[PDB]
């Protein structure tokens, strides 16, 4: 592996908030970044920052394994693209990611080994975005800002106790299906949907560049569906309820249809987890 | 003009809201965006991801000027990066810049076009993010988080009357000189920084790609001094104060030492306007 610390840190990070993440929802980030003694504005802007920073990490790794564009104009576009993100990361709480951002436009000997640096290290912020996502305070605006081939795997939700069984598309999105199989068995943490809809979806431990032929709209899935968004930070997402984003999403697979109303239970326990209380939830999903 | 619509846009939000920001701060966009009853979490979202959209843009602007890196591969890096920042836009409250930015991806007959398009499409939503950043409630997280040759010109601050003389230094960045001094004289909104400390700036109404080897530590800037940051917005940077970000700005110019005594006011009240009152403060440059 091209950077083997982060691969370490990766592999800690599934179940272990990472120290950048507790000193940033605490305001005890060193040289106190926000104006006026405060530092909300500060924890926006780093779990903000760190989530647009992680889907532009994905796409040049996506552009990584583009042939027309040469290892050079790579290189030169990350490094156009690269600093103003990674250098006020370091500064507002995340110097290992800046440090290491660094590290990922240095010269490159190959196409390879320039894919290999960008798929481990956006794998990496996107465990960062993942915890930051779990702890940013959602529910702050609450009150003030009111409205008026069929592959068997198993979905358990701890400490709620809920299982289902759902079945893997391995026929639609082939490649997909066969990278989220291949990192299978995985615990990571389960979070809701803050602008979506009634729909979850939990960071899993890979990236893919796979293609997403097979789509379908986001407002328009059954319950039950196991989509994936590789753009959003490769995240399994389960539709549990209606929702409203229009964009439509790679399908992966469905819940049975004897254990989708389980999963009501489930949606609603993960919205007040990521909304307000931060209990975490744990989804395990495993091969049957 | 390679997109004329934008360029009357980009006039007329100089001074006016853009609608899109007052549907959003109101909770009024079509596609209620928000998971269960509330819109802060898709305003958070509208404010930072149009924010850090237009750091895209203009960061691929400079790219435009690049000519190491084909017409080609420019689009093919801009068809590559945008769709997964302009969709969401384009749901959450902007159907407009997702409407241009795929205009930006059409075809294009010469490198002069595409860098013409996506200089005009960043500063529009530069003053997009500009309207976003001035009504984003910044102060909801105040009590619950907080901690324990010499060209001279002229800076007016309105209502508050208050007017300030300045020297744009023509020698150290004198392409960026002349790119500002060739935008005068304007009149644009002032804000407040919201992370660094005791700083405003304003978003000018130009999109400059000129180099800016002369910098200053941010945190080792003096008491009126005029910076410039072409990378997070091409906004006009007034320094009334100590602040904490470690990053280095373009430097360009300073008020003069007799009227440095008066930005302290205008400070102080450009940070109720931002973080609390959100009543407008225009700044006016013009040269003397
Ligand atoms: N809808 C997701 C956020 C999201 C979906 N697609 C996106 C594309 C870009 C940025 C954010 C998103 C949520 O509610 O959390
Ligand atoms: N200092 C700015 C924020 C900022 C500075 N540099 C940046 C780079 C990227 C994103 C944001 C920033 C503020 O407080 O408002």
């Amino acid at each position: 592996s091209a950077l083997p610390e982060l691969r370490e840190l990766i592999a800690s990070f599934v179940s272990e908030e990472p120290p950048e993440i507790r000193r940033i929802r605490t305001g005890t980030v060193p040289d106190l970044p926000g104006s006026y003694g405060q530092y909300f504005t500060a924890w926006d802007f780093s779990n903000s920052i760190v989530r647009d920073y992680a889907m532009n990490l994905y796409q040049l790794t996506r552009l990584a394994t583009d042939e027309s564009v040469s290892v050079e104009n790579l290189l030169t576009v990350f490094r156009t693209l690269d600093p103003i993100y990674s250098t006020f990361l370091g500064y507002n709480g995340f110097p290992v990611l800046a440090e290491y951002a660094q590290r990922v436009g240095q010269p490159a000997e190959s196409r390879a080994e320039l894919l290999d640096r960008l798929t481990t290290f956006t794998e990496y912020v996107n465990r960062l975005t993942a915890w930051s996502h779990h702890y940013f305070p959602w529910d702050l605006g609450g009150e003030r800002y009111r409205y008026a081939q069929r592959i068997p795997v198993r979905l358990t939700w701890q400490p709620l106790g809920v299982q289902v069984d759902a079945e893997i598309y391995a026929d639609l999105n082939p490649q997909l299906a066969t990278d989220v199989l291949k990192a299978l068995p995985f615990t990571v943490l389960q979070d809701h949907a803050v602008v979506s809809g009634e729909s979850m979806y939990a960071w899993a431990p890979l990236v893919s560049v796979a293609p997403t032929p097979v789509r379908e709209r986001i407002c328009d899935a059954p319950v039950g569906r196991l989509r994936f968004s590789q753009a959003t930070g490769n995240k399994v997402i389960v539709q549990y309820g209606p929702t409203t984003e229009t964009l439509s999403s790679p399908v992966l697979g469905k819940v049975v249809d004897s254990h989708a109303d389980r999963l009501a239970e489930v949606g609603k326990a993960v919205w007040e987890s990521t909304f307000s209380s931060k209990e975490p939830v744990w989804l395990t999903v495993e091969r049957l």
